[PDB]
């Protein structure tokens, strides 16, 4: 197995038998002869379902809860004995429109909570159209929103889909939440925007050019990522490391998926082993 | 010419409370909160305005009654910090903030409750190292899981609707209402049950230390307590203790016993002199704020309302509405 | 009647016992511009600090309230259009000396908290992380250290630094002090383990430490600013931060400080490009220019300050520009 | 043959090759950092200089002698000076935008009296650095007095310093020699500084110094009870130590674990000493 963790190896652990180090960086990345995705010529390919949404509209929500309610900041401030709350007011999620951009499981659950805290939850969708949200137009999710989450892929039109203009028609005092991917987010806008003051504030999981960054400690460096430093560095920001699939649930199924999907190519290896 | 003190003024405050909204127009505002070394700022109003950061005990309460003090403007739902019984010997009306947003309180509790099992207090202190590493940052969906609300009010009412939408089975204990967004269960049933629990109940003296050892060693292995109500209800050293032992999973807390001079000041000078709030800002499965459950924009808004409200109405009838 | 702009606690405690009862006396925390300017009606004497902004709108209104007297509680009027307080006839004094003791103090504590690393060790063990790996610093013993600049300052500087085992170059065109190996400028560059700046702000001076001056500094070297933050370009620092170049950095001033030092903006957080990737860095260590921050140079402050307004009739002041 | 292996250690373990033979080193708490009875059958590469265990070899029974005595006389100033001027309470106001130096002042150590309990070799450096800050040292040994220092009674140092350091071993009399009597006869508001043993401070009653505004302030690299807890990450759980909780959320407490000697220079000489006194076992 590649880039193994220690929280998989509680689950993936006690599941393997038979026959049989794991350095990271041969399973998954996110030579028998089959590669065990564990995502969502031929050289037998397979990937894991589920993956659970449930962890990501969970974490979706508790990171913009955080940031509204200025739990980053508070957790700094109560370190030192400061327990005035200044610069901690938030805003009620009650009567705030709510825009949920892509409606897939994990839109339609974050949707879900969203409903339940009291906003008008407005969406933007291609395809279906949810009973879930007022679905509306694109241009109108973003201008009308006082909260936009993005839970859409990232395509080659996508790409900086938030970008100078994008924040520009933005309702201001918005805040900007993304779980799903950070190819969708000007960064230097978004940190533009966010220095100006147009946007309210911003609460990411995703980061373009997050990949040699994220998942691993640079601790004995620091921070070289210009960005980086700079989105830690305002109150206003709150960021985890791609951090919203971790739950106990999701990684004991991605564990115990890859086991069986490994168990279904050697009782057969010819077949459509389910997750091909 | 009539004149209004504002004690432990604050910037989020004085941003909401109108212009002033002039009750009375002479207005005095200071962040500084009251004891005997400030009171001498309270001379010449008739109204004083108080945070639950001020003292108003016997001594500054004779203290105002002889600068012609007659109303005490608590901005505030609580009265703890006032000697009510000499401020009516004094003859000065005491007046309060009852109501404040209840979607405030659910709101912040929710944040508290997937903070900790998100534990993004660790990776908030972890990621500012450049320590993206995720081991010790797995939580858990609260899909299926099992959320326990301990008081009925329109708060634990909020709080509930917000697990529901979660994917969270809800269970709630209240002699006094059995609303239809929970299964009504039994005390004991909620305690040993619940991987979550949130507490939405006042503080009464059958009530204080009811999360005490012996409550901690019948909740189910690895729980999650959430205290946005009062800091009474919970027996800190016992969950100092049961935090340490494994036993509990993990603590959100809002409310401390012993806030009732520590919280909402900036100690910056000294630090965490408390022997119990060192132990558990340094406890990994803890999260904690000062407070703040009701610190919204709309609540606030509320309170600065409502005192202005108690003011332009205080008039020495003790149809005073929000006296006390 | 006093009015004083930008006060502290730190320097109420000092000024505040007595305060030879100079008329009627106010004090505000908060920080001196057009919107707060009104505060200062009915007085004579307004006394500053870095954080007050006096420019040429603010010095209009002052001189309209009767301000004779600019009492700069600093040894910068960097912040004041001395100009237009000059056409207006409102005077202005400083305190020209702090506690010489306080800099070279605070630049030995920025330097060994640099090269023991115990900001990375604050932040590790407040999460329970006391593995010391990434805290490995050096020996001061037997280390080369050039100081630039050898007034008071940087001569006491160089009298720590030569009790830590070091070897101490020094540069200065005026005045060689026995304390000190002098050497040129180019060799205490080039050789230097430890790098500790010392000297004023000039015209020729500034961006000293450019890309070219890392490129000729030696592979891992410290460099450690107190004086002004003019004389280091500070992208240039950030670049050979970034590449391994340079060991590290310590930092009490830093251009372009001239709005944000001195103030509390937790409201917002760190708006300034360089200064989140700085602290981000784990080999930077960095002050709110606080190199003056001490009892013994504080009370001096506040007692030239004073002595300073007492002074004032209207003759050109012992401290005037 | 390596146990308790640490990366900084490696760095230099390997360089200088311990090896041609095979040894492998895993870290776990013939190699004995700081970090029994039933030992088997065996062949002591100590790498430090401390009595935590009970061919005539150069070094003896295998340690290193000579260490870094600078590694901690510059650490104990590093530590002192960061809390004197306050860098670890202005390290966590800085990352948030807060640039207000409020409760940041400190003094100049200048004309303050110093106090070095405990004066062999890295008491005396440490008395030098302290010397040159425009300090008047005091000092106390029972053996000999140097003229670094002002050699005056214990008693005397511990009323008259407003800094005192200690540089002296944990005797079976020695320990808990600063307890609530010593903090009482303490001048009002001294510092206390301690790279030496742990032991030697009663934690309790320095809490409460502390706590009660006796003690202006504690910096600490030792601590008694420090042994599970220092030189591990505890990260996963947090601080479970009462005391440890206590004295790191005291903004007049500096604290760091035990890392006076990680000094390049230090290890590499632990290093290179170690694989020295193995080549001399080996040619007996």
């Amino acid at each position: 197995f590649f880039s193994m963790h220690p929280y998989e190896e509680e689950f993936l652990g006690p599941i393997l038998p038979s026959d049989w180090e794991m350095t990271p960086d041969v399973v998954s990345l996110f030579g028998v002869g089959l590669l065990a995705l564990r995502s969502a010529l031929g050289i037998k390919v397979v990937n894991v379902p589920a993956y659970s949404q449930h962890a990501i509209a969970d974490h979706t929500l508790a990171i913009m809860l955080a940031l509204i309610r200025r739990l980053h900041r508070a957790h700094d401030k109560v370190r030192l004995g400061d327990f005035d709350l200044d610069g901690l007011m938030g805003f009620d999620l009650n009567g705030k429109v709510a825009g949920v951009i892509g409606l897939g499981k994990i839109g339609r659950l974050v949707a879900t909570r969203l409903k339940a805290f009291g906003c008008k939850v407005l969406g933007y969708d291609p395809y279906i159209q949810p009973e879930i949200v007022e679905n509306v137009d694109l241009d109108t999710l973003i201008t009308q929103a006082d909260i936009i989450s993005i839970h859409c892929p990232l395509t080659r039109e996508n790409f900086h889909m938030f970008n100078e203009e994008t924040f520009k028609r933005m309702k201001p005092g918005a805040i900007l939440v993304n779980t799903a991917r950070g190819g969708l987010i000007d960064t230097k806008a978004l940190l533009e925007a966010l220095k100006s003051g147009k946007l309210g504030g911003a609460a990411l999981d995703v980061y373009e050019y997050e990949r040699g960054l994220f998942f691993k400690n640079h601790q004995k460096e620091g921070i070289k990522d210009p960005y980086l430093a700079q989105l830690l560095g305002l109150a206003n920001v709150v960021l985890t490391g791609h951090q919203a699939f971790l739950t106990r649930e999701a990684v004991k199924n991605i564990e115990e998926t890859t086991v069986e999907n490994i168990l279904e190519w050697q009782k057969n290896p010819q077949a459509k082993l389910k997750n091909e």
